[PDB]
C-alpha cells in the first residue's frame, strides 16, 4: 500500500545533494548542538528513512497536542504515538523559532539538522493519562517523568545521515530496501509480524496461519531499538529470529529488524505499528492477544484488556489502508499436539496447555526443562545460553553496616568458603571506597557470572549507580536479604547462614 | 617413626597454657610488629606445628649459613632447605638481638611471638647458587631476588595459633593429629604420596603399586601452601584428590592437606620431604621422576635430573629413618592396558603412550578430548570447569596508541560485533584512565570469562599490574598481536582482522 | 505357523468356523476373545457385531465343537500396577486403566508420534514405523483441476521446483497419464513408493476406477476440491503457496 499520508518521507533520498553542505553546518563552530538520546536516536532513524511517515521532524506543540487528545496531526491524519525531541531548561533556554540545531549521535557523529518551529513545555500528566492511561509505573509514563526532558522542541528535520549500527549491517533495512526486496521477489501481499520477544511454536504457527489467511508472503519484523524494561536483549533475539526462520517453508519469510522505540502502549501502539508496517512496505498486520502491552501493575491488574489493541485497531480498520489480521490466544492442544487460536476450541471437550513468560523465566533460572512441544529446541538452547540458570549467575554478597566482626576477616572466609565449591565461578574481594567508577562496575562482574565479596556500603547518594540485581545484603536489620542474629555473630557461623542462602536461591547445587 | 631429631616440635601444645599471656604480649602498644607474608604463613604453621621439627623458629645466620653450604643445622642435623623470616631494612634496623617482636596474619591475627638471635644480610647468590643451583628462571632464585627481604631475622618462636584458614577445616592435619588419624586406625605402616598437581591414573597406579610392596595404607598428602607459579589452584587440585581416592580399594588411603610453601628445589627439596612427611607420621616416602622439580628453563635444559632427588634421598638413607619408595616413569602401554614403571619394560619390543603436562594443558586449552585411559572422567571434568576452552575463555583486546580511527567508534563497533556472536560471554568496554585500582581489575574480568574492550594502552610503569593472559594489542607496530595495515585504517576492516584473530586463537567458534 | 484363509471378517459365525479350522489343524483350544473376526463399525459409527457376540455363539455350540475354547474379556493395560489383565478381573473404579485402540494407534503412526514402550514392544513398532511411513515419508498427488485456467505447464513447473527446494529425500515429478489406463495405474505404485506426483490434468470419470484416491488431492475452485482455488485465474505464486500449506498442515513437509 501507499506509504501514510501518501508520501514515503525518506528524507535520506531527498536530502542527499545537501549532504556536504549539511555536514559542514552540523560541524560548524558557532551552531549549538544536542546530543541524541538512545530513544531520540530510534526516533529519528524512523523519521528520517521514511518509517514514520508523513512526519519529517519532531511534533511542533499543535501536531502533538492533536495526538495527544485527538490520535491525530493537526491536518487529521491517523497518528497515536507522540514523536518528540525531549531537552531539558538549560538548552531550552538557547533556543527560538528559526534557530538551526545540530544532532548529533555520540557527540561525534551528526545526524541532522533540526530547524525550530516552537519549543514547549507539555503537562505530563496530561500525556501520560491521555496516550498511556496513566499508571505510574507503566514504562512509557515512568520514562516521561523520569527520563525525558521536560521541554519539547518542534521543528523540521533535514537528514544527514541515519544512525550508525555496527551489528546486522545486512539486516536493518529501511522501507525504501524492504520494498525493493519484496518487489524483487514479486511479492504484493506480504503479512508482517511484531515482536520484541523469542519466537516460539506458537508464534511460528500463528505467522503461518496468517500467511495461509491472507495469502500473503510472511514478514518477521522484530524490534531492536528500545523496548520494554527487562526484555531479553536484543542479540539474543535475533539469533532466535534467525534460527526460528528456517523452521518455515522454504522461501515463505523474510527477516528484517525494525530499529522502533517501543512505548509498550498497547491499543495506541498498535495502531501506530500498523502506520508503520503500511510505511515499510506491508500489506496485512497482525495484532494478536494484549498487542505491545506491557502486562499488569504490582497490583496484579491489566494495563490494557487482552483485546483492547485488536478493537482500537479494528475502529480504524477503514482509513489504515493496511489489513489487519487478528488473533485470539493461540495455544497448545495436548491430546492432539498442534497449536490453535482459543476462539476455535475449549468449551471443555479439548484440554489446553499454556507456558507464561512469568513461568519460562522461571525455568530459565532453575535450570528446569522446557517442553519440546512449546519452543524449538535451538531456540531454547540459545535462550538458556543468554540467561543462565542460577548455578551459572554471578551475585554479590554486601556486608552490613551493623556488622561488628572483622570485614576483612568476614570477607576472606567467605572468599576461601565459595573457592571450595568450584563449577567455574570466579570470585572477588570488592573495594568500591564510594567511587562510581568502582560502583558501576558491579553489575559488569554480577553479569560476568561472578561472585562478589563486598566489605562495606556504598552512601545512599551513590546506590543509584548499582544494579540491585543479584545484590544481597547481610545485615543485623530486617530489610537484610541474609539476617544476622548479631552483629558480633561468629564468622563460621555467618558463613554457614550465607552458604545457605546462596544454596536455597540456587548459585550452589550440590 | 621417630621425629626428625627425637621430639616432635609442637609448639602450640607445648605453648597451650601461654596462649592468653603471648596473646595480651601481643597486642601491647609497646611491642614491634611484623606482618608475615604468604610463605612465611606456610614456613610458620610448619614450625609451629612440628611438620619442621627439630626447628622452633627461623634459622640464625649460624644455621642458616651450615644449611646453605652444608645441606645440615650447624649441630650435624640433616636439613636442606633454609627456613629464614625475610624483612625489609626498614624493618631490620629497628630490630636488636634479645628483642621480642609479634608475628602477625593480615595485619590482625596474633600467630607467635618471635624472640630474636640476629639479623643478618645473606648473600642472595650464594644461596641460589649452592641451594637451587644458580639458573635465574629457577622458581626459587627469582622469589630470592624479587619477592624475598634483603634480610633475615634468625630467632625461637613461641606459638600462639597456626594460620587461620576458613576453607578445608578438617582436612590440614598437624603431624600430631595425623599421627592420631593413623593411631585410630591402627595403621603401623603409611607411604606417602607428595604432590602439587592433579592425579591422574599413573598416579593412582603408582601409589597403589608402592602400597603392594611396601606393604603400607596410602597418605595422599598435597600441598596446598605455594607451589609453582601457574599450577592448578589448589581448590580445583583438592576437588580433584577427593575424586580420585574414591578410585582406591575402600579402606586403603587417607587424605590429608600439606600447607607447605615448596621451593621446586628438586634433590634438596626430596629429602626436605621426607624429613617433613617422617615428622608427620609417615613410614615410607614416594620419591617419582624429577621429583619437586621445575623442569626445564629457556633454553630447554634441565633444572634437576630427572633421578638426581632419587640419587641425593639415597645417599642419605642411612640418616632420613623413613624408607624412600622410588619408582621410574610410570607409563601407560596401549596393549596391556595398563601402567608400569618404565624400567620394567620397554626392551624397544613394548609400546608406551604419555601425555605430558603441556600436551593436557593444550587439550584443556582447546577442549580437545582426553583419553578415558589418561585420568578418569570425574577428574578431567573438574579440569576443564576451572581451566576452561578458549571459546568459554575471557580476553582484552587494547586499543594502541598508534591507532588515528575514532577510539569511541572502534570500541562500539567491536563491542556490537562481539555481541552479535552470542554464546555466552559478557562484554564491557573498559576505561582504566591508567589508575591502577581499574587496571587491577582487567585480570578479574578475563578470570570471569569477560571480553574486555580497552579504548587506550596505559603507561608504561603501569604494565606490573595488569597480567598478561589473553590481553591483545591491535596496533601498527611489530609489537602487536594483531596488526593493523595503517593506524588510519577503516573501522570495519578493523573489526574483521579482530575477529578472525580472536576466531584464529579459539575464543569464538561458528 | 501361517494360515492361508480368506477371512469374511464374519464375527460371530467366523469365530465358529475358525474354531472348526484350528480344530481341524490340530489344535485342543482355541481363544475367541473382543470382538473376534468383527469388521468395527460402520461409517453410522454403529457396531457389526456385539463386543462379545462370537464368545457368545461359540459358547452355545460348546458340546459340538469338539474343540475348547479360551474367551476372553477385553485384556486392557494397568498404568498403576505396570501389568495387563482381563477387564472383567479389574475395575470397579479403584484401578485406573488405559488402551490405545486401533485408530489411535494408525494416527501416531502416520504423524510419526511415540508410541508407549507398555504398549508394544519397540522391535515390532520399528517394523510397524518402516512399512507404514509416517507423513513426511509418504507419497501424494496434487491433480490440478478442469477448472484451472492459469497455465497447466507452468504451474506445473513452479509446483515441482518450490517441493524440490524442501528436500528431505522424496523423489518428485510432473505426471501425464493422457487418461491412459496403463499409466493410471501406476499412480498409486508412486505414491506407494513415497514420490509426490504433480499432475496436469484430471483424467475422465470412468477412469477414476483405476486410481486409489489415496493421498491424491484436487486442486480446484470446486466445493469439492481438496484444496481450495479462490478463482479459476488464481496467481501461480498464490496457488503454489495454497498447495505448500496445505501439504505441510496435513504432514507431507515439516520444516
Ligand atoms: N500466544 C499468543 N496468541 C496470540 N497472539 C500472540 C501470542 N503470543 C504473542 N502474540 C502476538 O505476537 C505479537 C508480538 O508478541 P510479543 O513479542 O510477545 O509482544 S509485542 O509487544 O511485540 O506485541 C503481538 O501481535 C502479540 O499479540
Ligand atoms: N609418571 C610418573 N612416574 C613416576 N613418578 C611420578 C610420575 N608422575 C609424578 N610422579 C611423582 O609423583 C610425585 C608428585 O608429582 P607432582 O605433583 O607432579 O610433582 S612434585 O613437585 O610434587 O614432585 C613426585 O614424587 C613425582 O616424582
Ligand atoms: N485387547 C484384547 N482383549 C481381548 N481380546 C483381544 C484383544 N485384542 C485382540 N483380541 C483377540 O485376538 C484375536 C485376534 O485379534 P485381531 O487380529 O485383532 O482380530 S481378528 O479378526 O483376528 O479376531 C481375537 O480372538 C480377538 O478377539
Ligand atoms: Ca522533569
Ligand atoms: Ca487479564
Ligand atoms: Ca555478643
Ligand atoms: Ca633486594
Ligand atoms: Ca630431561
Ligand atoms: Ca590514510
Ligand atoms: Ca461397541
Ligand atoms: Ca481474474
Ligand atoms: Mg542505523
Ligand atoms: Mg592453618
Ligand atoms: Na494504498
Ligand atoms: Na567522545
Ligand atoms: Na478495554
Ligand atoms: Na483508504
Ligand atoms: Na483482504
Ligand atoms: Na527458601
Ligand atoms: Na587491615
Ligand atoms: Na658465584
Ligand atoms: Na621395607
Ligand atoms: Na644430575
Ligand atoms: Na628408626
Ligand atoms: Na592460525
Ligand atoms: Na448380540
Ligand atoms: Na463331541
Ligand atoms: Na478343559
Ligand atoms: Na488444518
Amino acid at each position: 500500500p501507499a506509504p501514510h499520508g501518501g508520501i514515503l518521507q525518506d528524507l535520506i533520498a531527498r536530502d542527499a545533494l545537501k549532504k556536504n553542505e549539511l555536514l559542514s553546518e552540523a560541524q560548524s563552530s558557532d551552531i549549538l548542538v544536542w546530543n541524541l538520546t538512545p530513544r531520540q536516536l530510534c526516533d529519528i532513524e524512523l523519521i528520517l528513512n521514511g518509517g514514520f511517515s508523513p512526519l519529517t521532524g519532531f511534533l511542533n506543540e499543535n501536531d502533538y497536542s492533536s495526538v495527544v487528545t485527538d490520535s491525530r496531526l493537526a491536518d487529521g491524519t491517523l497518528w497515536t504515538i507522540p514523536i518528540t525531541l525531549d531537552v531539558d531548561e538549560a538548552f531550552a533556554n538557547q533556543i527560538k523559532p528559526d534557530t538551526r540545531i545540530a544532532l548529533f549521535q555520540d557527540d561525534e557523529i551528526p545526524i541532522a539538522i533540526l530547524t525550530v518551529q516552537d519549543v514547549y513545555k507539555p503537562n505530563k500528566t496530561i500525556e501520560a493519562e491521555r496516550v498511556f492511561r496513566g499508571d505510574p509505573e507503566h514504562p512509557a509514563i515512568s520514562y516521561l517523568f523520569n527520563v525525558a526532558g521536560d521541554y519539547y522542541v518542534g521543528g523540521s528535520l533535514e537528514a544527514i545521515q541515519l544512525p550508525q549500527h555496527y551489528d546486522y549491517p545486512g539486516l536493518r533495512k529501511t522501507p525504501a530496501q524492504l520494498r525493493l526486496e519484496f518487489q524483487s521477489r514479486q511479492w504484493d501481499r506480504v503479512v508482517a509480524f511484531q515482536t520484541r520477544n523469542p519466537m516460539h511454536r506458537a508464534h511460528r504457527e500463528l505467522t503461518v496461519r496468517a500467511a495461509r489467511e491472507a495469502n500473503a508472503k510472511v514478514l518477521i519484523h522484530p524490534v531492536v531499538g528500545l523496548t520494554k524494561p527487562g526484555d531479553i536483549d536484543h542479540h539474543t533475539r535475533v539469533r532466535v529470529y534467525q534460527e526460528i526462520i528456517k523452521r518455515y517453508p522454504n522461501g515463505i519469510a523474510f527477516l528484517s529488524l525494525l530499529p522502533l522505540a517501543m512505548r509498550m502502549s498497547g491499543d495506541r501502539e498498535a495502531v501506530w505499528h500498523a502506520i508503520i508496517r503500511k510505511n515499510y512496505g506491508a500489506s496485512h498486520f497482525i495484532v494478536g492477544r494484549d498487542h505491545a502491552g506491557p502486562g499488569k501493575n504490582s497490583k496484579g491488574v491489566d494495563f490494557y484488556g487482552p483485546y483492547d489493541a485488536q478493537e482500537l485497531v479494528e475502529s480504524y480498520k477503514h482509513e489504515l489502508d493496511i489489513e489487519v489480521v487478528p488473533f485470539r490466544m493461540v495455544t497448545y492442544l495436548p491430546d492432539e499436539d498442534r497449536y490453535a487460536p482459543i476462539d476455535q476450541i475449549d468449551t471443555t471437550k479439548t484440554r489446553t496447555l499454556n507456558i507464561s513468560g512469568t513461568e519460562l523465566r522461571r525455568r530459565l533460572r532453575v535450570g528446569g526443562e522446557i517442553p519440546e512441544w512449546f519452543s524449538y529446541p535451538e531456540v531454547v538452547k540459545i535462550l538458556r545460553e543468554s540467561n543462565p540458570p542460577r548455578p551459572k549467575q554471578g551475585f554479590s554478597i554486601v556486608l552490613g553496616n551493623s556488622l561488628t566482626v572483622s570485614r576483612e576477616q568476614l570477607s576472606i572466609a567467605l572468599l576461601s568458603t565459595f573457592l571450595q565449591f568450584g563449577g567455574g565461578r570466579y570470585y572477588k574481594i570488592f573495594e568500591h571506597n564510594n567511587k562510581t567508577e568502582l560502583l558501576s562496575l558491579i553489575q559488569d562482574f554480577i553479569g560476568s557470572g561472578s561472585g562478589l565479596i563486598i566489605p562495606d556500603q556504598w552512601e545512599d547518594d551513590k546506590d543509584s549507580v548499582v544494579g540491585k540485581q543479584n545484590v544481597y545484603l547481610l545485615d543485623t536489620s530486617s530489610s537484610a536479604d541474609i539476617q544476622l542474629e548479631s552483629a558480633d555473630e561468629p564468622i563460621s557461623h555467618i558463613v554457614q547462614k550465607v552458604v545457605l542462602f546462596l544454596e536455597d536461591n540456587g548459585f550452589f547445587v550440590f
